[PDB]
């Protein structure tokens, strides 16, 4: 599916094929941008300190649970999708991975079911 690695700033490391696609960013364009650029706002603008929360307490609100969120594409269609988020250490610092799943189909069949009554 879709990856995507930040270090602890958010910042984009390294962004999987299938991210560029589902995304509408090429690799190159993503990587040096804050991850916030795939989300909308409210969560855009408080991405940084959901990071930094979880930084200072160790407490978990996504990793290890997991969570149903909406995207934003380049172009500035939201779609559903679910998140699963790891922890990493490199060179001493954290890096954190997303493994992205799109879930706008399903949501438009469960929507088109229920349309029909
Ligand atoms: C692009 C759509 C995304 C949205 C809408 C989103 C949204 C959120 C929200 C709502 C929170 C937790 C807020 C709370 O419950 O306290 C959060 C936490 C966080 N997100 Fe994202 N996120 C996105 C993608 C990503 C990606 C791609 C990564 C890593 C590659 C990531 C890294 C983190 C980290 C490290 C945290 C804190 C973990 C935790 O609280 O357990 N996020 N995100």
């Amino acid at each position: 599916d879709a990856m995507i690695v930040i270090d602890g700033h958010g910042i984009i490391q390294l962004f999987s094929t299938a991210a560029e696609r589902l995304f509408g960013w090429s690799e190159l364009e993503a990587i040096g941008q804050n991850v916030n650029i795939l989300m909308p706002e409210p969560d855009r603008s408080r991405h940084d300190s959901y990071i930094s929360r979880y930084r200072t307490t160790s407490d978990p609100h996504i990793i290890g649970i997991g969570r149903i969120v909406t995207g934003k594409r380049r172009d500035g269609t939201t779609f559903p999708m679910h998140l699963s988020i790891g922890e990493m250490q490199s060179g001493g610092e954290p890096y954190f991975t997303g493994f992205v799943r799109d879930l706008t189909e399903h949501q438009q069949t469960q929507a088109r079911l229920q349309e029909l009554q």
